[PDB]
């Protein structure tokens, strides 16, 4: 294959070297490869980053019914990256990509439905899209669903069930569910108050770049909440890092 070779060179950072292989007649015609050429233009892997040119390759690949590339194409409309911003053409593509079972597109559809951005707001359709994106390997989806039960958007507030969703997403690497779960342990809101497990999950979410957990952590050590020995050598570490991250 001229694409599988070009994949090996690209997988190993020889982007321009890999790009020539992809531009070969047998390679260009591959839809998955056509998508990758748009990516390389989108991030400047082998070329000077041109999003407008990246749009050309996303459209070719998305016009071949490639779920990854229909999502990418819908993004380019939504942000108006390489085309002129068309929020409502963008949902044509997310819809196609999401109904083709793309996880990222299903969640973009959970968002657009929950906010009513390009479509009639519907908290019930938004849950379905979010739960479907969870089945397809998206850990952020769990906390997005649990928010509905904590807040009460289209459902009666079931704080117990919301924390069950947080724990799921928290144990699968999601920075926010981890912070949400830490707050649940800390107040006993969702489950049984554990000052240790609350601290563990706060530390894990901060480790994963959740700013509210960093800020929370800095407050924990300074005041001396949650049974830590009050430490300011740690407390000022966290708050500085949070400021630096915004």
């Amino acid at each position: 294959d001229n694409v599988e070779e070009g994949n090996h060179l690209y997988n190993a950072g020889k982007y321009q070297e890999a790009l020539t292989f992809f531009m070969k007649p047998d390679a260009v015609n591959n839809p998955a490869t056509m998508n990758r050429i748009g990516y390389m233009y989108d991030e400047g892997q082998g070329v000077k980053k041109d999003p407008k040119e990246a749009f050309k390759w996303y459209k070719k690949a998305a016009d071949a019914n490639l779920p990854v590339a229909q999502f990418n194409l819908g993004l380019m409309y939504q942000h108006g990256t390489g085309v002129s911003k068309d929020i409502n053409e963008s949902i044509k593509w997310f819809r196609k990509a999401a109904e083709q079972n793309d996880p990222d597109a299903e969640m973009k559809m959970g968002y657009l439905t929950a906010t009513g951005t390009g479509v009639k707001k519907d908290y019930q359709e938004a849950i379905q899209w979010y739960q479907r994106a969870a089945e397809h390997g998206d850990s952020a989806a769990y906390a997005q669903i649990g928010l509905f039960y904590t807040l009460g958007n289209g459902v009666k507030k079931d704080v117990n069930r919301a924390v069950q969703y947080y724990i799921m997403g928290a144990q699968k690497g999601d920075a926010r569910a981890q912070a949400f779960l830490g707050k649940a342990y800390a107040l006993g809101r969702g489950i049984q108050p554990d000052s240790e497990k609350a601290l563990y999950w706060y530390k894990t979410a901060a480790r994963n770049g959740n700013v509210n957990a960093m800020k929370e952590l800095g407050s924990i050590y300074a005041k001396g909440r949650l049974g830590v020995k009050p430490d300011q050598q740690e407390a000022q570490r966290w708050n500085d890092m949070a400021r630096k991250a915004e």
